[PDB]
């Protein structure tokens, strides 16, 4: 396996002590993922900037101690605010997407370090189980799903396209449900905190893929004749499982071409929430951080999922929320009712 | 489960007696295939023209009797040459792509009808096994591969991009190998005449997918900073397996989100070669028709030990042949 990627990023990470071999695999992952889920572009500078947000994120996912968004320094030799400005300067969601990405670095770096055992990560894992709507919003930011919808419009110079909050919530729910359904087994093997069907009932995993895919086709059909909006649908379609066959990050080939097998720091970051946290996350962490249910089983710190275990009365509410996805979709996207 | 597709094609096939639910299924298939392997467009008119070629093709592929390019009239209520001009007028391969398509209609509708037993089809299936280069050229046309590369350029108003014969051959070999690797099982339980790894040793299936996927990543890299060539790469990448997860035609849900389980007629049509057959097919049929190898078993053809190894060396050779054809891979 040779690692192929544009030379623009081939001398990235000069300040960073990792094997050249590993820099290679990281650069390739950012290229592969960018080309899979933003398969069209008009703006090379934004494309590469997006690639650089994936380079930092890949590193954060497996060596949290190397990435500290709180230090407000160079991150891995990159000036993060300026990379974020190259990407989104003059798009509707610049400031909010800079928050989305910093939240992703903060949480992913904590999860992939000692700091996993700290207050921020405990509050976050607990806050995931607050509610099914809360789950999908945090999972959105963990997967950079609305960040990548914003990035796909930006990289095609669509600086005038945007969505309501509820519209982002439906689009990312479709994307994340589709991915999380295909990535189930892989996520379990890893002991993930962040996988839809650690929380959502396993017996709905096939039905929920099917429903999401179908709605996606329905919105796609409704958006016909506007080729700009194809960049949003393509993100979700290509992210929602297909990347498992396409990216060397995954083991389709290896598996013989088959699919299916310190409370101060918290309070300081909460005070920096306008900088570091997506709109609403600080509230999510204050309300859900300690658990919201007496029967749900929390751990004192964080071939099985590593998160909160929902009690069976909570799981019904999760089941029921999944089961009214079509109505919740048609609701924010009236064009589906037609 | 209901069928979703732009309302532009929702009243196609008014001349065709089929249940509205099968029309719906066919419209969905064409809409879903188009969006999957041509994920961008600028030219909606050309995009609908492409969907309609897929609509006709879906119907040829399961009821050959309902499609006859030979009869020189409208096909399933479409003016075929008109859909093809809507798609390709001003593009560099209009005449060739029209011949390409017509060959697909000719061979697909024979395969899926009584004509399956004719000289023309008998010669075509023997011609598949002439050589591995021949297989990939004919598989190309059976899958509308280069037809779809051309349509991806057209649907994005790239009226001036084209490839040499050699360059299409490699591009479609990438796509057809990736697709045929993944679709192996779907095709074994179908008894396809047209599957790569019925000819290519089955053990190279995994290697080949890997290597094709690796070359497609190398090509993608080389073509960086030229957004218009993404439409070529995107076709091969999304055609080559990922459609099994994305289109309802396939069984990803139903399999629990898993992948991996007369001679007068013949001579009349050769006489209409410039109209009905891709450049060179006539020859492939003339020379290949009665088999090429004393040892190979003809009547899909079953290859001898000598031939099977020659095909092996042709697969193993792929990187060299791609780099030969596309200097951009060497660097
Ligand atoms: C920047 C980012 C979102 C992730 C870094 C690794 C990358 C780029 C993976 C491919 C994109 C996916 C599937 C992200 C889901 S977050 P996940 O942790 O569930 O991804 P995984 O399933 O482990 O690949
Ligand atoms: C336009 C066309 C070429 C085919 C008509 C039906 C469609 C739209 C199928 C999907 C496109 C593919 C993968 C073509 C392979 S032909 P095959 O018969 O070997 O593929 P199969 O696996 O049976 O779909
Ligand atoms: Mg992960
Ligand atoms: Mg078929
Ligand atoms: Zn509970
Ligand atoms: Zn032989």
């Amino acid at each position: 396996m040779t690692w192929y990627y544009p030379p623009d990023i081939a001398s990235d990470l000069q300040s960073v002590n990792l094997p050249a071999e590993l820099k290679g695999e990281i650069f390739a992952c950012a290229w592969e993922y960018t080309r899979c889920v933003i398969p069209n572009y008009t703006n090379w500078n934004r494309y590469v900037a997006f690639m650089r947000t994936i380079i930092i994120g890949v590193i954060a996912e497996f060596r949290g101690e190397m990435v500290d968004v709180t230090a407000s320094t160079s991150i891995l030799g990159y000036d993060l605010d300026g990379v974020l400005a190259a990407l989104f300067e003059g798009t509707p969601g610049h400031k909010e997407m800079a928050r989305e990405y910093k939240t992703f670095l903060l949480i992913t770096a904590d999860k992939a370090s000692e700091r996993r055992d700290g207050e921020l990560f405990r509050r976050y894992v607990n806050a995931l189980a607050q509610s099914p709507r809360h789950w999908f919003r945090m999972r959105d930011c963990d997967a950079l799903a609305r960040f990548t919808i914003a990035s796909a419009l930006a990289c095609n110079d669509l600086d005038d396209i945007w969505y309501t909050e509820e519209q982002f919530e439906i689009l990312t729910e479709i994307g994340d449900t589709l991915y999380d359904a295909v990535a189930f087994y892989k996520h379990r093997a890893e002991g993930e905190t962040n996988s839809t069907f650690a929380y959502m009932p396993e017996d709905l995993r096939i039905k929920a893929y099917s429903e999401c895919r179908e709605i996606l086709w329905a919105l796609d059909a409704a958006w016909a004749r506007n080729p700009k909006l194809v960049n949003v649908i393509n993100f979700l379609r290509f992210f929602g499982g297909p990347i498992h066959m396409m990216m060397r990050r995954y083991r389709f080939v290896e598996e013989n071409l088959t699919i299916g097998k310190n409370t101060q720091r918290y309070k300081a970051l909460i005070g920096r929430s306008e900088e570091l946290m997506f709109p609403g996350l600080a509230e999510f962490l204050e309300v859900g951080g300690d658990g919201v249910c007496d029967k749900c089983r929390y751990r004192e710190s964080y071939h099985q999922f590593g998160g909160v275990e929902l009690c069976s009365e909570c799981k019904l509410s999760w089941r029921q929320y999944l089961e009214c996805f079509v109505e919740r979709a048609a609701d924010v996207f009236p064009e589906l009712k037609t």
